[PDB]
């Protein structure tokens, strides 16, 4: 289990790209579609409200890693 | 859905982690990712790879990578 923890950790941090500990919206965005549409960042909304458990429409490494487990 | 975005996400870390894009992620590319090696550092992440390497070949696929992400049932 160690290792999958130590992975998720990784894959978190190279999606936060700017280091602040939250995946943004517009980071998320950028991960999931590498000049890309409004639909695409509403569909990427939505998907943060699936698992964002403190309601500030980011998500951080707690909400990461419990979306992942 | 929920299960669908944390699937896309798992696809969308392991494309990361595999650099060169070949569809395996090697002791190379862990050892890459987990640090910002020594040899103690990479035989570490041989172990590592061992621990989750299902056809033997010392390098993690996307089949291997994600069903080290799920228990076993
Ligand atoms: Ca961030
Ligand atoms: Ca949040
Ligand atoms: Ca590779
Ligand atoms: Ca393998």
């Amino acid at each position: 289990k160690h290792l999958s923890k130590k992975l998720i950790y990784c894959a978190f941090r190279v999606f936060d790209v700017d280091n602040d500990g939250e995946i943004t919206t517009a980071e998320l965005a950028h991960i999931l579609y590498n000049s890309i549409t409004q639909k695409d960042v509403n569909q990427v909304k939505k998907m943060i409200q699936e698992v964002d458990k403190n309601n500030d429409g980011k998500i951080d490494f707690y909400e990461f890693c419990e979306m992942m487990k």
